């Protein structure tokens, strides 16, 4: 079980269109994937900074990582929006006997 906390920070200069339409699509695919796959796909937005924390197994979270990355790079390229993006996967390690699980932490940034 790993926790895929993809953080979607939209720039202050992005149109209101980008806010409404990106949330429409993210919360759509997340609602459906949460319901059908039976996982803890947490949607949030703090002051314009969206957060999709999809908690599940490695195979699950990394599959959704491929789907979200393919989606955002597609929209980024065709619209001319710089999604800089980065991924920091904190590896599952038993340190001092403490079985610390993995976190797939993204820092993706929609820049218009």
């Amino acid at each position: 079980m790993v926790e895929g906390v993809l953080t979607i920070e939209l720039s202050d200069s992005v149109p209101e269109e980008v806010k409404e339409k990106v949330k429409a699509t993210v919360e759509e695919l997340a609602e459906r994937a949460r319901k059908e796959m039976g996982l803890e796909v947490k949607i949030e937005e703090k002051d314009g900074v969206i957060t999709v924390k999809a908690k599940g197994e490695e195979e699950k979270v990394k599959k959704f990582f491929e789907e979200v990355i393919a989606a955002l790079k597609k929209i980024a390229a065709e619209n001319g929006l710089k999604v800089e993006t980065e991924l920091t996967e904190e590896k599952a390690k038993v340190e001092n006997g403490k079985e610390i699980k993995g976190k797939i932490t993204g820092k993706v940034r929609i820049s218009a």
